[PDB]
């Protein structure tokens, strides 16, 4: 019949917090701006999606929480705001009427929102089958994205550039990202059945959502990677007085393309190798950059034996020059890089030293951390 | 030429005070630079946009000043360059004949383009003068916090975009208005001259002044003239820095604010501050996004807040208040009432009104020095 539910502010908001990151402020399909809420005596399920990424969060309800079972759709952003505005430990009474109106009462406050029918809410149907399953911990998966999120393109004509390639091969999961000017790669240990490689290009919004959901803990996760979709169920531990655990089901349409062979892009020529202290390199580039071109941000790195010179100048003829101590005994080379790209990779590296492998000025550069061989970064020249 | 050897922090502290006045782009290009003067005893840096002028001075250690001179250096760049250096670094400034400023710290060398110190324009002049006012930094700063929000952001009536400093016999007063609301605050301040004087201080001037002033009880002498307002502030550990602040006043006639405030309110309501702020915020969620309009209905012993939007969503909240006067219904911009609440530090809030189509006086019993007026909608 018609849904009615009485629950604590924190309980409702907590489940909602996990799903409303997927909801778009305005969407071509009007109903997707709303969250779908379904309740019965034992559990409350909330769904949020934009048809590319879908999140379903559910929790075990309290004894008297569901007065009347039912399902409906409520404007997600408003409801979330309404809940946060209530005082701590408040109790909300939700009522859905025959005319499509959702009535929220808490304390002396009375709110009324417009609802839309729950069966009009679109779900990501799984028309394919026989997907690949990968076993990986949350930390390992979260790490893959943290070390490669930056090089992804924000918006572009070519779609696969905007996503993260997730590849499974020989008991190791890999994440690869590129915008055409740089590349990031991270590899971790995962368990899977397939002997052959499987590839999934995960859209940028989905990657962000997953990053928020994952934790540092080593809880095992099972990823189902199909030709058209990627599925993962995560159990978030909700620790509150008498609060049930929240289970979130993540579904995302994979980007339809074929990612470029990343291995061919990675330089293994390695003629010249340099090792530099991470702090010195980071600090020096920031200094030199101040006088580089404002949008372009290009600086010149001149490599000489055991000494790196950073040089930058702008249109106003201002110049910055600094000398750094580096572990380099090979031939001389001067290159120019978009500073920010170097600074971006440095943010990703947790080790004390930084190593670069170079061949020629025109050619690309390979950057890494000796301590962590799992991460590999490439930066092209100007 | 000018040469100077100064610690990173010493140079940085001086620049930080003055950089707020500098503009990213200015019609006169030189004002994007900061003017630097040095001699054996002191360092003086000036930042200005020709509406507000800041001059920061410090006592230089002997021998820091290798050569005395003056010049102008791009302020934003200099500021960033100094921040990028390591802690406790030593900077060597050098000005060459070809207008290049060479700055060397550690292993890094920086070169900026300079412009003639001669060209740099100054607001002040020898015959500037001014009627003195004695006021504490804490009190002056307080005056600005209380009335700053109600100034108009942009308006043809240029006077509206500034705070009016008015001096009464025993106190200094700050008044701001944008047409839809008004803020007023009074603080005791000594007056040597005992003549009413009005100064309309520009919005940027007020912001700069708020940043520089501190919450301590240090007396200040404020010079107020027909065209400028001047005050020397010694800032409250990096030695000691004195800043000379000068501003071009808005040459206009501020409206008679006393007419605008209404003392005739018959209908009076007292509401808990926290309750009112929370309630208003809750109901405002479901109000028009651009307009932010909420309805306040006054009934015996209760306050009803109601808001709706185009999607016909509705929020209603009831507040228990002691009101036994005739029922009144009014429409207000939620932001205007919330803004007033932000500057009220007291536990209760007093509202006095006459009719639905007329203004409302808002006050905090604990602090009678502050008075606010909000004009209703429709």
């Amino acid at each position: 019949h018609h849904m009615r539910l009485k629950i604590a502010k924190e309980s409702l908001l907590n489940v909602l917090s996990h799903v409303v990151g997927a909801v778009e402020r305005r969407h071509t399909l009007n109903i997707l701006s709303n969250v779908k809420i379904q309740t019965n005596a034992q559990a409350l399920t909330i769904t949020g999606s934009d048809l590319e990424v879908e999140l379903v969060a559910s929790t075990a309800l309290s004894e008297g929480a569901c007065l009347e079972a039912g399902e409906t759709t409520v404007p997600a952003r408003k409801l979330m705001e309404i809940c946060k505005s209530l005082p701590t430990a408040a109790l909300i009474d939700l009522q859905i009427t025959e005319d499509q109106r959702c009535i929220l009462k808490s304390g002396n406050s009375r709110f009324v929102l417009g609802t839309l029918p729950a069966e009009d809410y679109p779900l990501l149907t799984t028309e394919n089958s026989q997907g690949t399953q990968v076993q990986v911990t949350q930390r390992e998966l979260k790490r893959l994205f943290e070390k490669t999120a930056f090089a992804m393109a924000v918006q572009d004509v070519r779609f696969y550039l905007t996503g993260t390639l997730l590849e499974i091969d020989e008991n190791q999961l890999r994440a690869v990202t590129t915008d055409g000017h740089r590349l990031a790669l991270c590899e971790i240990l995962a368990s899977s059945t397939s002997s052959q490689l499987v590839q999934a290009i995960v859209p940028r919004k989905a990657v962000g959502e997953l990053q928020r959901l994952l934790s540092i803990e080593d809880e095992q996760l099972t990823l189902l990677i199909g030709r058209e979709l990627l599925n993962v169920t995560i159990n978030t531990p909700s620790r509150d007085k008498e609060q049930g655990d929240i289970t979130v089901r993540f579904t995302t349409k994979l980007i339809d393309g074929k990612f470029p062979d990343y291995r061919r892009v990675i330089p293994r020529g390695g003629d010249k190798h340099v090792l530099i202290g991470h702090d010195v390199f980071k600090q020096s580039l920031q200094r030199v950059a101040i006088l580089s071109n404002e949008k372009l941000r290009g600086v010149f790195l001149n490599f000489n034996q055991d000494s790196l010179q950073l040089r930058a100048n702008n249109p106003e003829q201002d110049e910055a020059i600094e000398d750094l101590a580096i572990q380099y005994q090979s031939a001389p080379l001067e290159m120019s890089f978009n500073a920010q790209y170097l600074l971006d990779v440095l943010g990703v590296l947790d080790g004390d030293d930084v190593n670069m492998s170079m061949t020629e000025a025109n050619q690309s550069v390979l950057v890494q951390d000796p301590a962590h061989p799992d991460q590999t970064y490439v930066v092209m020249p100007m």
